[PDB]
């Protein structure tokens, strides 16, 4: 055995030789460092019984157990696979008990598969009978893509294992964690997955949600896989060098699925099919946020709001957290401290800006005659909450406003309730969108105010590595009992519920739109209805430097609207740091600047009207706001296609090696390059330049660098952002807010590749309608140039804006001087444009010009 291949038998306590040879594995201590000293050997797990049976979607197979006695509780004598071919590009396979029922996610997306295997598949699947295994490879080249041989099927009733070797090192994925790196080296580590209110800093621990995907660059032709595993229940996964990744999870089944594409992307497309593409966003949505845990009173935050608008900052959000409410209450707010309200809500509108508020889960129980707690009352009316495991005493424990009750989202009657509460709490604050924070779901308690019993589902036979070590701390009992089932089982699906549950109410609350919602807690599948903010980090450059790589994640992960909070949350925020964090923040697809309890101020008007701070700042939002337009066209791709939005180098550049661990730059879909300083006292940053031309965005000129690592000269002011030559940008003049910016010129930025072409695309619709995607009430317009000629072609026109928009402005970068600049509508000459020419950057712009939007034209020159 090459030790890079053991696979550790024992992952539950320090390795010896009694333990061991009682397992029944091999013991060799002569390892390095994480080498398991007692690891499986290489004939003792499950068998095929008898033949493989076709089925209409697959075939089935019966795995019979080699007698081992109980080690992490009852084993599985008797296995059934199941597998489909569902896609010409996704294996579906599911181990379950061929005797008894399990619990299986009950996922709202993900439906069962009915029908016939598919044709024309790009995969084949191999089974071996002694012991078993499975093995996918890809049909085109037979890469070993997915296989199970380097390991065992382990499947006891709280002990599920199963592993597969890897074709490479090049793998991204899995959460929530902060994984420092973007590629995991695969050098041995421990992930554990267990929805957990904890402090995302550098010792690796779970955190707020629950993403078991991975995907895996086989190559630098580009070819890619992913696997998925369906399943709630708490686990781990272990990576190690031979390459191989192994799931260890304390319930349910495996139900895995196995994705193949051509590209990076293509994997992401498939993974979100299945579980969901995302929501596409209210456009103010893509606006900056500003926020923080404690202004205290109405009269602070004003202040705050008042300070930032006089900047003319682009500031599309408010936020306000539990400081608004009477005493951390839901659905109130303080009368006193917060007196007036209603009136700065108006204030807000009428500005043009739009008001985000927190809700928490749980609800206070102190209700009484005298002094009446109308959601306690009617939720309790309703019998909406989580029960003790007596299954009919609702479940208490503790959050911010004291003893609580936790609603339970997985029962259809609870969201009626939520909607309820949520349109009464409407009829007094005219809030736009809802964060949900908490939902873990986080307990000041362990367990509950009693505790939790001794049993198998709150001290399990195996507990993964999650912080602390007991499944109950800091969230519910694991027997208290929900609609779904035992919280054991879908603990990690509360967040995901509760975002379901959010987005019902919003169909009453807001109806027609899509207001916005944000979400800690996560589960796969929970962008269809959420954002996601990374959590309550704190004010370091290591943290700074940790945001990137969880940005990507969340991106692969279906939740592209996904940010940190900008400056950091907790600890006072340094100067140096907060401007290089604005300056990398007005790139994140999700922009808050959102500040913990008693931290000074660090919103960016705060560091003073003219400082150096607030100039960058309010300098980079507006490039974020000019560029709103090719943001909001990235989202819908992902919405609609599921391509990414903020985007890992090697997606686009997979074909070159240097890119395949760069984290600390990223892109805006295929054609942006952001290039942070992410280093305290520097003013360069080294960088990787991938191969295509570029240029920088501000100049318009062609940079040298080409395929290469630079160091990038970026000054106190300056974040790189560069333009790949082959597309074409849609923009729109900036304003402070996106109400404001949406009735402003369009312009286009056509940065020109090698053969002088580039390409892109605008889609638009009213930015704030449900369903205009399905119900195709939308714009979507292609852009081509070819050395003489843009052509703005029109490929949907169900959308003609009211606001009579129009492109004013074509730049042209990498380009000769053009001459005799000729527009055409549908064939019709002409209306003569002006041309500017800067023959030393090679940059043209064309002005006075009116291209309404909508329309077909042909922009003409010659050289
Ligand atoms: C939690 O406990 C309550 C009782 O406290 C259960 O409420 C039941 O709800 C249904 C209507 O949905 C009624 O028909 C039953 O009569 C209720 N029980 C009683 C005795 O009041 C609720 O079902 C429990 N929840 C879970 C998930 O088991
Ligand atoms: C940005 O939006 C503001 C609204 O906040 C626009 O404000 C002005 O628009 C008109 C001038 O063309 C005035 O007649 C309005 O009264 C005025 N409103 C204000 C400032 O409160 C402004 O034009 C927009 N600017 C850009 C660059 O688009
Ligand atoms: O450390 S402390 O801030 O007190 O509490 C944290 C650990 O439980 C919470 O997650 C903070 S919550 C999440 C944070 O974005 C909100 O601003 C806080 C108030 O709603
Ligand atoms: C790990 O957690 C401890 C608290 O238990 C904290 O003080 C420490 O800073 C963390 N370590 C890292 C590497 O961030």
């Amino acid at each position: 055995v090459n030790e890079l291949e053991r696979i550790n038998c024992i992952p539950d306590q320090p390795p010896t030789k009694a333990t061991c040879d009682q397992r029944g594995c091999c013991w060799n201590p002569q390892g390095a460092v994480s080498v398991p000293w007692c690891y499986y050997s290489k004939n003792h797990s499950y068998h095929v019984e008898g033949n493989l049976v076709n089925t209409n979607a697959g075939f089935t197979a019966r795995l019979k157990n080699l007698p081992s006695s109980p080690v992490f509780g009852s084993n599985v004598d008797n296995v059934l696979l199941t597998a489909e071919y569902q896609t010409s590009n996704r294996f579906h396979f599911k181990l379950t008990d061929q005797t008894n029922n399990r619990f299986e996610v009950p996922h709202e997306h993900v439906q069962s598969f009915s029908g016939n295997a598919a044709a024309s598949l790009t995969y084949q699947v191999e089974i071996s009978r002694q012991p078993f295994s499975i093995k996918v490879t890809r049909r085109s080249n037979n890469r070993v893509l997915f296989d199970s041989s380097i390991g065992p099927l382990l499947f006891a009733d709280q002990f599920l294992q199963l592993s597969t070797r890897l074709p490479s090192t090049n793998v991204y994925g899995l959460g929530e964690h902060v994984h420092q790196q973007y590629r995991h080296d695969m050098n041995w580590k421990t992930w554990p997955i267990f929805n957990r209110d904890t402090t995302p800093n550098g010792n690796g621990t779970n955190l707020y949600g629950a993403q078991t995907f991975f995907l895996c660059l086989e190559d630098a032709s580009g070819l890619s896989f992913g696997v998925f595993l369906m399943n709630s229940n708490a686990m781990e996964v272990v990576l190690q060098p031979a390459p191989a990744i192994t799931y260890r999870t304390i319930g349910g089944i495996l139900d895995f699925y196995v994705f193949l594409g051509n590209t990076p992307e293509q994997v992401v497309q498939e993974y979100l099919e299945l579980i969901g593409r995302p929501a596409l966003p209210s456009y103010w949505a893509l606006g900056f946020h500003l926020s923080r845990y404690e202004y205290g009173t109405l009269d602070n935050m004003r202040e705050v709001v008042e300070r930032n608008r006089a900047a003319q900052l682009p500031y599309d959000v408010q936020h306000a957290d539990i400081d608004y409410m009477d005493e951390r209450r839901d659905f109130t707010y303080d009368s006193v401290d917060f007196k007036g309200f209603p009136e700065f809500v108006n204030e807000l509108h009428n500005n043009g800006q739009k008001l985000v508020i927190i809700v928490d889960p749980a609800i206070s129980n102190n209700s009484s005659s005298s002094k009446p707690y109308g959601p306690y009352d009617r939720g309790s009316d309703m019998k909406i909450w989580v029960n003790s495991s007596d299954g009919v005493t609702p479940l208490i424990g503790e959050v911010w406003p004291g003893q609580t009750v936790f609603p339970d989202y997985t029962n259809p009657n609870c969201a009626v309730w939520w909607t309820k509460e949520f349109e009464l709490f409407h009829n007094q604050v005219e809030f736009d969108g809802i964060w949900i924070d908490m939902n873990e779901v986080s307990n000041f308690v362990d367990g509950s105010v009693s505790g939790c019993s001794t049993n198998n589902l709150n001290n399990p036979p195996f507990t993964p590595r999650i912080l602390d070590g007991y499944l109950f701390c800091k969230t519910l009992c694991m027997d208290a009992v929900q609609h779904w089932g035992k919280q054991y089982d879908i603990h990690n699906l509360y967040g995901y519920s509760m975002a379901v549950a959010t987005a019902e109410a919003a169909k009453t609350v807001f109806p027609n739109k899509r207001s916005f919602i944000l979400t800690r807690s996560t589960f796969a599948g929970s962008g269809k209805f959420a954002a996601h903010w990374l959590g309550d980090n704190t004010a370091t450059w290591d943290d700074l430097r940790w945001s990137i790589p969880g940005v990507l994640e969340f991106n692969l992960f279906g939740i592209p609207m996904v940010g940190p909070d900008i400056c950091g949350f907790a600890l006072d925020t340094p100067e140096e740091l907060c401007r290089r964090w604005m300056q990398l923040g007005a790139f994140y697809p999700f922009s808050r600047n959102h500040n913990g309890q008693g931290y000074k101020d660090q919103d960016p008007a705060s560091f003073g009207a003219d400082s150096l701070l607030l100039n960058s700042s309010r300098h980079y939002l507006n490039i974020r706001y000019t560029l709103l337009p090719y943001l909001y066209t990235l989202f819908f791709r992902a919405h609609s296609r599921g391509d990414t939005v903020a985007r890992p180098l090697l997606h686009e550049f997979y074909e070159d090696n240097s890119t395949w661990d760069v984290h600390q730059q990223f892109l805006w879909g295929p054609g942006l390059l952001i290039t942070p300083v992410l280093d305290e006292g520097a003013e360069k940053v080294m960088a990787y330049v991938p191969d295509a031309v570029w240029y920088d965005y501000e100049t318009g000129s062609q940079v040298r660098w080409r395929k290469q690592k630079v160091e990038m000269e970026l000054p106190g002011d300056k974040i790189g952002l560069h333009l790949r030559g082959g597309y074409i940008f849609p923009t729109q003049q900036p304003n402070t807010t996106t109400l404001a910016s949406r009735k402003n010129p369009l312009g286009l930025i056509i940065a020109l590749d090698e053969n002088k072409e580039a390409k892109g695309e605008l889609f638009w619709d009213d930015g704030e309608t449900k369903d205009t995607v399905a119900n195709k009430v939308y714009l979507l317009c292609e852009f081509s140039v070819t050395q003489n000629r843009l052509e703005v072609n029109i490929s949907q026109s169900t959308y003609k804006d009211p606001n009579n928009l129009a492109f004013n402005e074509i730049k042209i970068l990498g380009t000769e001087e053009p001459s005799n600049v000729t527009v055409k509508h549908n064939g019709v000459p002409s209306t003569s444009p002006t041309v500017t020419y800067d023959s030393n950057l090679k940059v043209a712009i064309i002005t006075d010009i009116d291209l309404l939007l909508g329309e077909a034209y042909t922009v003409e020159w010659a050289h």
